């Protein structure tokens, strides 16, 4: 079956085209948001993948949205990352590292100086994010209203996106995942719902893309663009941002933009959790004939969904999340049709090894 044939992924080849999605595990150490040796062993557990990508990770400690999500910004997550690529190496495995800033998705109390978050504009995500309490447990609180970035304050978002991809270089990562998705930062900026500047970083959609486009340039400059990718969330709704009146349109642009850089790949993420409308193979059709690197599609996919996708020759890969959770040789498991483990999403967010590595494989 082509899901299990090899592709060129920028700078490295996977051997097959099921990958593990960005999955956010809350399961780093505080004070420091350092990754644990426990993370190293679930990453090594999932190594045959074609590609891992990493749980979602900070840019910078302003990046930061969620109690438990590790940063790539100190000496000591720089140092505590090599342990984990080294590990994911030596069973032959590639992984990414996916970087975010969260924006407005985000509190306070996790916050440098205990201020308000960033975005485009002042306005509530009314979303939840996760902390942890007195005890180290994962609980569910509500996002703080952010502060609108000062227009001088926007040079320093796109260095810090360039510093995180510097220091990934260092980690011994193989590529970067520029988080475009999900209503955090940079999809904060692109979606209507979400800014209402009036400066050169909102209304048009050139303006509303001029940011993420800034990042792109510049973590391409730093390293190079066949280790770049991105992951967008540009049609439906995600954690209440919807992509505006014109989605279609201003999706279409924005990839146009992208494949100008000749980054590595384009990774869709289809549908919000709680659901959305699927994609058309028109509009796969039109992405196609857009962007030159490699598509990955994900959400809710299973491999007969991906097996026909990559068939029709519409993208090339795909990322499955609960089932990367749950499975941990999942490529093994589909190749020989085998039965799956079943999810525990009570352990998806915070705790320990349980729900995280003893998941078993065949
Ligand atoms: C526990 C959990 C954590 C996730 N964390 C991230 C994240 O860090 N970055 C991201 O872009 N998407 C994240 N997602 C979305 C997944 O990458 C993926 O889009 C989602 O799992 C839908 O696909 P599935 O049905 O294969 O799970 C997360 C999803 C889950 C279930
Ligand atoms: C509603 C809620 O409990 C929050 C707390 C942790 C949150 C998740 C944290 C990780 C995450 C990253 C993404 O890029 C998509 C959304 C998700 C998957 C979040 C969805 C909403 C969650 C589950």
């Amino acid at each position: 079956e082509k899901l299990f044939t090899p592709l060129k992924v920028g700078a490295v080849t996977a051997p097959n085209r099921v990958f593990m999605a960005p999955l956010t595990r809350l399961r780093s150490i505080e004070p420091g948001d350092i990754p644990t040796p426990l993370m190293g062993e679930y990453y090594r557990q999932r190594a045959s993948a074609g590609l891992i990508i990493s749980e979602a990770t900070q840019i910078s400690a302003q990046a930061k949205g969620y109690a438990g999500a590790p940063g790539l910004h100190s000496p000591e997550q720089i140092a505590a990352w090599k342990k984990i690529t080294a590990g994911v190496h030596a069973e032959d495995g590639r992984i990414a590292v996916q970087l975010w800033h969260t924006g407005r998705i985000s509190h306070s109390s996790i916050q440098p100086g205990g201020q308000a978050p960033v975005s485009a504009s002042a306005l509530n995500a009314n979303t939840r994010t996760s902390l942890r309490d007195e005890n180290g447990n994962a609980i569910r609180v509500d996002t703080t209203t952010p502060r609108a970035l000062e227009l001088d304050e926007i040079p320093g978002i796109v260095n810090d996106f360039r510093q995180a991809v510097a220091n990934a270089r260092e980690a011994g990562f193989d590529l970067v995942e520029l988080h475009s998705a999900h209503g955090y930062l940079l999809h904060q900026f692109l979606s209507p719902s979400s800014n209402q500047r009036t400066d050169q970083y909102g209304g048009s959609v050139e303006n509303r893309a001029r940011l993420v486009l800034e990042v792109v340039d510049a973590v391409c400059n730093e390293w190079s663009a066949d280790r770049i990718g991105i992951r967008v969330s540009p049609i439906g709704t995600f954690q209440n941002v919807d992509n505006g009146p014109n989605e279609e349109a201003d999706a279409l642009y924005l990839i146009e933009e992208l494949a100008k850089r000749g980054i590595a790949y384009l990774h869709m993420s289809e549908t919000d959790l709680a659901g959305g409308k699927p994609y058309s193979e028109a509009f796969r059709q039109k992405v196609r004939e857009r962007f030159h690197g490699v598509i990955i599609g994900a959400g809710a996919y299973t491999a007969e969904k991906a097996e026909d996708l990559i068939g029709k020759g519409l993208i090339d890969a795909v990322a499955f999340g609960r089932d990367y959770i749950a499975n941990p040789d999942l490529v093994a498991r589909l190749q020989k049709k085998a039965e799956l483990n079943p999810q525990r999403p009570e352990s998806f967010y915070g705790g320990g090894a349980e729900g995280y590595t003893d998941y078993p494989s065949l």
